[PDB]
């Protein structure tokens, strides 16, 4: 039961960018990235304004009476344990992203500084990175993750993003001009969003290899590294099961090694001192950073935001469908309040520690003179931070392998989700159609890395913002659909009608 | 049934300042404005400290159990629709004030800067203006608006500010040393508060005319512009009814034209980018600006505050009686929570957009070189912002007419309120006594504009702070009376006594 | 019934530091203060991170359902009146501390400035002092004060800090590797914490005398001033009762005189203008100061924090046992919510006014040129602020006497608490064992002032951070024990079970309606098909 109504237009746009970028109209793709700077100028306020709205909206709901509502049958107990649920939360907290920017981002802000602040500022350097990897991102994943976890568990609808727009569009009739389109953009936004992490994984590994087999052009090398792990996703999907479960555990171990290694070896105390700093400062500059637009100070932030804030915002939106589908399944029959409150606190905890370790020591070195700053190369900075520590050559390989495993897990999980959306929300997607999207995502992966050539990272970040632009309004509209569904929920109505009886009972007696 | 006990002392003080200012002791009036700088030094902390207290106090009540209480009969449904109620909220959001400072204020802060911050700072420039036209002002209007809407709807007392002090002063016995005095100051504070907006409307129009009939002295011109609309308030009160209803609708349209025109024509994107900025930054610098006193940094803010923060604070207080009487009638039998939460959110929404458009583009031009800064003239800056845009000469006239309509609506509405306070809270005041206060307010209007002459704006802002000083403590005390009334409501009071 | 199990190890460590500091290994004591800078480097984040946690934790509990719980018998009415309870709250708000730093602290921040800010900044100068004497300190006193006031009133256990760890350690079995140790550290942390205030009282008075009998070496003078009030604590404990009650009232009067005097005489308006400033600014820089560590800006704050933030934090922790025992008795059968909400608001109100008056005028003078800055001497700055005002020579003596009374009240109250912990939580401690700890505390008092010599203040602040380090984790663990006790309360456990049954009953009733509408629906489909 393959819904080709979504598959066709999806692959059409997917393969389009692939061919229109990999070759022929190569320089034309980089022209679209230039005309893309227009969306940052126009819909710039959109990503920023609503970007914070997601945080307030998801907190208001969690705090309101809707929080008591169970995600499924009335008064249903969660399947997985409380601790087990939190453990699966860390699995989502770790990704190729933290491996990439985790060490560079906090450093680039300490060296260059952020719009409206002095340079060499530890406090602001952390508050910014925190502002990009904590509440805001997960506030978007919670909205989507809740929109699904409610419509498919509580109401009992199909596992399609369109099924969440039932209240708005039309009950069951949401399969015309919209609905299908929502499911179409859902896949397109996901394939590009995942292609980003996969692409970042390539440059990350490539720069890691340029720190082992020194040296080689490395143009073909990129195509190699990609297909290497791209081919080993099949033997971890079809012929072999339990791939996501096993590899995820291995990832947590390797990620724990790097985190601990840098922690004990590097400036331990300094890292620990950053825990209260990054956290406290984050709460201080929150609204100041939330009000940061291309008008402060004097339209100077425009360039900065477009390559940082605006980027992440779009990158999370394009990734919301995947993370949403994930958090939904993990939170079976779990209170809305504990679901939201658990999605914003647990993951945000990992991002805090991770950045305080890598992005922390990287700053400590910048202070002591041993600048890890690899002449700009963001990918070479993670390994540079390792080689600067006793046993760096070793951990450098471990971190490199961890990337290869992430590339597989990320692509695997993202594929099982995309395949589901292509099968009318079938929970048990075929390991064949799943692998199909696997190469389809990696295809767009290299296409973005080759079109940019030397500026692969520049073009990669750009294309991401493109596919996310349309899906942005989807999440904004998904915000209303989630409000109407709740306002028409059994427990909710039963509450307002029971409260109206209590406010009328002691009224007549008076 | 005219309560002359309040009328006499009111007109006595009103006409006093009129004559003692319009002529004879002219230079003596400007001497009182100098000795007025003493109230900014002494009671300076009062306006600032409590100024924020109003915000916390009105939010705590709205959040507390008192919020569930209906403004009238137990479990009574509001008269007007939810959307209709919000629409009437915008009618109060729009005024002569936004037309005046809406374009200049955000600019003067971007050019000169605020105490304790660098200049040419967009973020701080917005946070400040927001700090003056959002929560704080309406937190004062909500307290008064609720004090009335409760005492006259719930309890069922007369529509007099003194009737709200029943819990404190004395039940029904609040008509001696106090009560009447509270009603006296209520009118005096209102007539001066309204005279400010009317005065600002004059200078605004006058500067608009100096951009059409260029040129003429303009001394008599001011007296003309005023009496022109001052005489057409009668034909919109007595001989003609539905004045407030019709004109209010026309005001919203014209105000929508200016707002949209500048929005689409000017830097659209920039304006939109200021929505998250002004809002976000406002929440960031809130407590920092709330703690801003004449001691930071190093008693340097004293001069700045006295001509900005301290000013608005007094200007809102002197206007609280009017806005309070208004919001009360509009919110018939409406939950206290939705009343407060609706008074702080709806109007504050307009002020955000309005300042992000006019005060926004004005900054965008300041950045691009086309400084609209009309050599200091605040009134000439609004029109300068228009003439800088395609079709400015047209909108300049539209905005000018909109001011004339505001001058009438503001004076009309303010009069119907003052007349009510002079008739033992009679909801249906006479269209004759109403028009009486009409000229009485405009009288003080010109008196403040002529006494200053060239510094008409300087003297106008000053006299305002004077009449508000006494009423300040009234609102502070009105804060306690609103707490006792609520703590002694219906089911709540009886429940405590039954537990005693 | 003296619990020597705690007394012995306590006096052993107490007398140890006394002898090992007063003489012989004198320079060795100052060596421990150098190796002490290591705890500020290592556990530095601990004091800062959790330091704010205490604030959030104590606010969450007060806001939660636990707040409705009464501190004693179910639905028990408080003994003292609401106003009387607030009055006894001010008695705790006033101390030797405010007399010492109240005038200097806000000044040193206006002159030198704080890490990450410009100098001569009034706003930041107040926010910092506020950050040290408001929520944070009392958030620690509330946690301890509640841990006791609940375990001894509600549950009905002995008045020992160890009795509060019953949930964690073991029910009644908390008297082995732990428990006793918790009671041991409780006294040690208290004796050192009190010794600080007593020591500060000495230097304060000594500098006051150097402003009257000008002049004299003053080395022996310190030993005199101390023993003078140290000997008059006995005649105010044994031979005379009602000492704490009477003197406390006298302290409030004298403290009111100084506060008002400086208020009316000095820059009145300026002080009043600081009320909104200090308060407002405090809320603004709260999280910014809460995130202040030895990494901002660029590990430069390390030195500053170690001599300010880190100090107070440890000083409050080492004093938590005493203040906790106090607030507990004062809040008999009083709602947890009104207890916490009353401990964080009332005292924080005094600290705001006190600093806005003394620390306020001191800045006003610094602005007008008449710098009260007594060439660094912190003790000579309070009197300098007085002598600068009409009738300073008079108030200088009054403030000096007020210090002597505080020295007695502080030592007296601290002793009655330490003695209680040495008698299995006996509420009625002996006036003999109480006086015993009196000299025991003053002993460590002079020991810290003589070991430093010229840098008496430097060494005094250091030794304090030492004894508090271990007790820090005790308060962190006491945070968990307070959560388990509450989660297992009668009124509480009834509230949850009730909230469940009420949700199951409604659950059942709803299911029956869905089958009702479904049965009734398909029924009308047969009436229309067969009409």
């Amino acid at each position: 039961s393959l819904n080709w109504s979504v598959i066709v237009p999806a692959l059409v746009i997917v393969l389009a960018t692939v061919v229109w970028g990999i070759g022929f109209k190569d320089s034309f793709t980089n022209f679209a990235s230039s005309a893309l700077s227009a969306v940052v100028d126009n819909l710039g306020w959109a990503f920023i304004l609503f970007g914070t709205v997601f945080v307030f909206f998801i907190v208001v709901i969690a705090a309101s009476k809707f929080g008591t509502i169970r995600l499924g049958r009335i008064d249903e107990a969660p399947e997985f344990r409380t601790v087990s649920w939190i453990s699966m939360m860390f699995a989502a907290g770790m990704g190729i992203g933290l491996m990439f920017y985790g060490t560079t981002e906090p450093l680039t802000f300490y060296r260059n500084g952020v719009p409206g602040h002095d340079e060499h500022n530890v406090g602001v350097a952390m508050s910014t990175t925190m502002f990009h990897w904590t509440l805001h991102p997960w506030a978007i994943y919670a909205i989507v993750g809740l929109a699904i976890a409610y419509s498919t568990f509580r109401v009992g609808r199909k596992q399609l993003l369109s099924s969440a727009f039932v209240p708005l569009i039309g009950e069951k009739g949401a399969e015309g001009w919209l609905g299908k389109l929502i499911d179409i953009l859902a896949i397109i936004a996901t394939v590009f969003g995942t292609a980003c992490s996969l692409g970042l994984g390539a440059l990350q590994i490539g720069a890691g290899l340029s720190a082992a087999n020194i040296i080689e052009s490395d143009w073909t090398i990129v195509g190699i590294v990609s297909v290497l792990t791209l081919a080993f996703i099949f033997s971890a999907i079809s012929g072999v099961g339990k791939g996501i479960q096993y590899l995820s555990n291995a990832n947590m171990v390797l990620a724990a090694l790097l985190a601990i290694f840098v922690f004990v070896v590097g400036p331990t105390v300094s890292i620990l001192n950053l825990l209260p700093g990054s956290i406290g400062n984050y709460l201080s500059n929150f609204f100041q950073m939330a009000g940061r637009t291309a008008m402060s100070a004097d339209g100077t932030a425009g360039e900065w935001l477009g390559s940082w804030t605006i980027f992440y915002w779009a990158w999370w939106i394009s990734w919301s469908p995947f993370v949403g589908m994930f958090l939904a399944r993990i939170s079976r029959g779990r209170s809305i309040r504990e679901f939201i409150l658990g999605v914003l606190l647990v993951p945000a905890g990992v991002s805090t520690v991770w950045f305080s370790i890598f992005g922390g020591t990287a700053i400590v070195f910048e202070q002591n003179g041993e600048s890890i700053w690899g002449d700009g190369a963001a990918e070479e900075q993670l390994f540079g931070l390792l080689h600067a520590l006793p046993g760096g050559q070793i951990m450098g390989i471990i971190a490199m392998i961890l990337l290869g495993t992430f590339f597989i897990t990320s692509a695997d999980s993202a594929s099982t989700v995309m395949g589901t959306m292509s099968q009318h929300g079938q929970l048990e997607a075929n390991k064949w159609v799943t692998a199909a999207w696997g190469v389809a995502t990696a295809a767009i992966g290299l296409t973005l890395l080759l079109s940019g050539g030397d500026n692969a990272l520049s073009n990669l970040q750009n294309v991401t913002i493109v596919a996310a632009t349309p899906f942005l309004f989807v999440v904004i509209g998904l915000m209303f659909a989630l409000v109407k569904d709740l306002s028409n929920d059994v427990i909710y109505l039963e509450y307002r009608e029971q409260q109206r009886f209590n406010a009328r009972l002691a009224r007549e007696r008076r």
